[PDB]
Parts: structure tokens; C-alpha cells; sequence
């Protein structure tokens, strides 16, 4: 189980997900496709920025103004993903909000990077609107632009399905780092389950790349740096762009 872990390795083999854990597995994974806007096909469903709204320094109010437009549909949708979690709901209300505030960018940024078009050098947006490096910088995200496409990039060859990028979910939504945590240990033992589950995913996998555990764990921490990243770019943006502009639930997220 989580005790025989050592020796099973220590021969050389590598565990599939116990059935427990093929539950959690599917869990987490319906919870993610039905909460992830468009599914299977979102590219051909998707439009272009026109190549004048990104301004190709102050932020740019029309892309700031269409990106903060589609926010409130997307932070909506990671707390959707968070409530078909059956850990996340024996939580108290204090440590939930604080769990979501905490891992909403780095859930949406992941989102968004696994979604990544080399063709076309583009992301997309919720699914629908698919933008430029230079777009979404001048939008608002500065730097935060370039980590994202820089890991969008990376992650094209992890080939990533759709339980891993839902298990990386909920690894970053089980962060009992986030300050002021009540129930740090069961949040801890929670992301410990998914963390099992999720490596005896990967060994069923069998990916064609080495390392790829460790590798996939590094990405965590660039995610967990883009949000951390992300409040400061909030920050930026609260001393140039007004108030009004900035719609309740996003304020209500990161501040
Ligand atoms: O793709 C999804 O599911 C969700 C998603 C939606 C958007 I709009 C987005 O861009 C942001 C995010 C924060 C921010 O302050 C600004 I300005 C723009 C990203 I990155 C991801
Ligand atoms: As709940
Ligand atoms: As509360
Ligand atoms: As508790
Ligand atoms: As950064
Ligand atoms: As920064
Ligand atoms: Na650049």
C-alpha cells in the first residue's frame, strides 16, 4: 500500500494504481474533462485575437479588457473542479476558499499551457479565444506570459492525458502551505494520495522518457511559481488599471 512502496521499488518494479486508487483516479479525472471548457475538440471551435488588440509600459486596456471579460467563467469552472472532489468537501469553509485562492492560477495556467499550438504559436484562452506571447503580455501578465507559453512549449512532449493534468490538479490544489491552513496534516495526507495514485499512473503509462516522474514534479513547482508570479503581475495591474474593470470574483480570488 503506502507502507510496501519501498521494497516493491527497491527490486525494480514499479506499481500500477491499486484498485483504490483506480477510483480516485476516475474521480478526479470525470471531475477535470466535465470542468474543462470544450473537451477533446477545443482547436478547430477556437478564434484568434485580431492582431491589433494586443498592441504588436502601460497594460494595454482592449486585451486587459478581453481577457479580464472571460475570467469569471474560468475561475468558476476550477471551483466546479474542486466540489466533485470528495476530499476537498470534508474540509472546513475557511480552508476551502483559501486552498481555492491559492491554486486558481496555477490550475488555469496549467490549463492553458497543456493547450499550447506550436502550428500557430498560440494558446487559447477558456478554450475559445487563442492568443499570441506578445498578446497576452501586453494584456496584463508581463513575464507571466512567457512562463506560461515556456511550459506550454515543455509539456509538448510529456504528452500529457487527460488524469494527469487532473491529478496535477489536485496536487496543487492540496497544498498545505497555503498560509493560513486549519487542517494542515489532512490536506497534506490528502495530496499524498493523489501524489501515490498519481505516480502509479505514470508507471502504468509507461512514457517513452526518462525521469519522467521527477521531470513532471518540477513542473509543480514552475506552476506554483507562475501563481506566486501572477499576484505580483495583480498587484502591477491594481496601480494602472481602475477598479470597475476588474470583475468581482477576480478580485475577490487574489486580493
Ligand atoms: O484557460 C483556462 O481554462 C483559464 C484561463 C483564463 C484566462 I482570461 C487566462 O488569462 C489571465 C489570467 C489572469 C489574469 O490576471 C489575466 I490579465 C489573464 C489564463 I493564463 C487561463
Ligand atoms: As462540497
Ligand atoms: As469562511
Ligand atoms: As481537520
Ligand atoms: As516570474
Ligand atoms: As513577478
Ligand atoms: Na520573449
Amino acid at each position: 500500500a503506502s507502507a510496501a512502496e519501498e521494497l516493491q521499488k527497491s527490486i525494480g518494479h514499479k506499481p500500477e494504481p491499486t484498485d483504490e486508487e483506480w477510483e480516485l483516479i476516475k474521480t478526479v479525472t470525470e471531475a477535470h474533462v466535465a470542468t474543462n471548457a470544450q473537451g477533446s475538440h477545443w482547436k478547430q471551435k477556437r478564434k484568434f485575437l485580431p492582431e491589433d488588440i494586443g498592441q504588436a509600459g502601460k497594460v494595454d486596456l482592449e486585451a486587459f479588457s478581453h481577457f479580464t471579460k472571460i475570467i469569471t467563467p474560468a475561475i468558476t469552472r476550477v471551483v466546479d473542479f474542486a466540489k466533485k472532489l470528495p476530499m476537498f468537501c470534508e474540509l472546513p469553509c475557511e480552508d476551502q476558499i483559501i486552498l481555492l485562492k491559492g491554486c486558481c492560477m496555477e490550475i488555469m495556467s496549467l490549463r492553458t499551457a497543456v493547450r499550447y499550438e506550436p502550428e500557430s504559436e498560440t494558446l487559447t484562452l477558456n478554450g475559445e479565444m487563442a492568443v499570441t506571447r506578445g498578446q497576452l503580455k501586453n494584456g496584463g501578465l508581463g513575464v507571466v506570459s512567457d512562463a506560461i507559453f515556456d511550459l506550454g512549449m515543455s509539456l509538448s512532449s510529456f504528452n500529457l492525458d487527460d488524469t494527469e493534468v487532473a491529478l496535477l490538479q489536485a496536487v496543487l490544489l492540496m497544498s498545505s502551505d497555503r498560509p493560513g491552513l486549519a487542517c494542515v496534516e489532512r490536506i497534506e495526507k490528502y495530496q499524498d494520495s493523489f501524489l501515490l495514485a498519481f505516480e502509479h499512473y505514470i508507471n502504468y503509462r509507461k512514457h517513452h522518457v526518462t525521469h519522467f516522474w521527477p521531470k513532471l514534479l518540477m513542473k509543480v513547482t514552475d506552476l506554483r511559481m507562475i501563481g506566486a508570479c501572477h499576484a505580483s503581475r495583480f498587484l502591477h495591474m491594481k496601480v494602472e488599471c481602475p477598479t470597475e474593470l476588474f470583475p468581482p470574483l477576480f478580485l475577490e480570488v487574489f486580493e
